């Protein structure tokens, strides 16, 4: 299920927008190096991961 | 829990995999947290 996998990555950073959509998706404009770094730190909890 | 004594200003929860999270932390410590690394494949920093 996605929908957990969604809420997990959700609470590890509560500037991004976190959506269901079909896969899990993370966008934002202007971001951190740290906070892409740790974004794609959580792509090895899922395969069907795109930013 | 083993986890959690051993490093007994990081912080440590449970969530689905083990997590560990901390902002300035000593190149000691990294060391130290990934040492442990060897005693879970499902880990990360």
């Amino acid at each position: 299920n996605v929908g957990r996998a969604a809420e997990e990555m959700r609470e590890l950073m509560g500037a991004k927008i976190r959506v269901v959509g079909d896969h899990v998706v993370v966008d934002g404009k202007n971001l951190a190096p740290t906070t892409l770094a740790r974004v794609r730190a959580l792509q090895a909890l899922y395969p069907k991961t795109i930013v």
